[PDB]
C-alpha cells in the first residue's frame, strides 16, 4: 500500500515538460490502456498537457490533463475520466525517467507508474530504474511493461 520515498523530494520547474512513454506501472495496466504518450507543458507549477492512449474498444483516445504541482506531491486531472485522477508523489527523477506512486480510484491500495524519455529505454536506463525501485521499497518484480509496444529491454 505504500513505498519509503526519498530523503530530499525535490520536484524542479519544467522538470516534466515535453514528451513521456508511460510503459512500465504496478498493478499491470495494460489491458486496460496501452501506447499512452504524455505531453506536458509547464506554466509555473501547474502544467497542462496531452495523453493519447489506445483502447482495447474504443480508438487511439486523446486527453486533457493538467498537474499540480506543491513539492513532493503533485494532483492530476483527466477531464473526460477520473479513474486515474488523484495525488501522485515523486519517488525517482533521473534524464530518461521519472518514477511516481498515488492512489486513484482505479487502484486504491497504490499505483506506481515510470514515465520514460524513451518509448524503448536501453538496457542502462532499465538498471538505473531497477535501483530507483529498490531504494524506495518496490521492485521491477512486481511491474508488468506495455508489451503492444515491443522492447527487447521491457520483456
Ligand atoms: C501509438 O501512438 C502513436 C502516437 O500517439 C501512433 O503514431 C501515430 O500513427 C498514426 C498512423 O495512423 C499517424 O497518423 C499519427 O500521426 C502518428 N503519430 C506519431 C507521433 O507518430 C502509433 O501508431 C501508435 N501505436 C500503437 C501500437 O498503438
Ligand atoms: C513524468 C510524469 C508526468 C507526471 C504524471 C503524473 C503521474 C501519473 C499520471 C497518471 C497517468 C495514468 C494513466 C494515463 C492515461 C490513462 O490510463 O487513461
Ligand atoms: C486542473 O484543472 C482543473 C479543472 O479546471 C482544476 O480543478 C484544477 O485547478 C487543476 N487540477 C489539477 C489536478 O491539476
Ligand atoms: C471538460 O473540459 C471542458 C473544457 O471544454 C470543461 O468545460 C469541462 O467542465 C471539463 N470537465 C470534466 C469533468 O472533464
Ligand atoms: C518488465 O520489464 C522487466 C525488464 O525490464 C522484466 O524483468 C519484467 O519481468 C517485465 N515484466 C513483464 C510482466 O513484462
Ligand atoms: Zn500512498
Ligand atoms: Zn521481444
Amino acid at each position: 500500500k505504500e513505498p519509503c520515498p526519498p530523503e530530499n523530494l525535490q520536484l524542479t520547474p519544467r522538470a516534466l515538460v515535453g514528451k513521456w512513454y508511460l510503459r512500465t506501472t504496478s498493478p499491470d495496466i495494460f489491458k486496460q490502456v496501452s501506447n499512452i504518450t504524455e505531453f506536458y507543458s509547464a506554466h509555473g507549477n501547474d502544467y497542462y498537457g496531452t495523453v493519447t492512449d489506445y483502447s482495447p474498444e474504443y480508438g487511439l483516445e486523446a486527453h486533457r490533463v493538467n498537474l499540480t504541482v506543491s513539492g513532493r506531491t503533485l494532483k492530476f486531472y483527466m477531464n473526460d475520466t477520473h479513474e486515474y485522477d488523484s495525488e501522485y508523489e515523486i519517488l525517482a527523477v533521473d534524464k530518461d525517467y521519472f518514477i511516481f506512486y498515488g492512489h486513484p480510484p482505479a487502484a486504491p491500495s497504490g499505483l506506481a507508474l515510470i514515465h520514460y524519455r524513451q518509448s524503448c529505454p536501453k538496457e542502462d536506463i532499465i538498471k538505473r530504474v531497477k535501483k530507483s525501485l529498490k531504494n524506495v521499497c518496490l521492485d521491477y518484480k512486481y511491474f508488468g511493461n506495455d508489451t503492444s509496444v515491443h522492447c527487447r529491454y521491457l520483456e
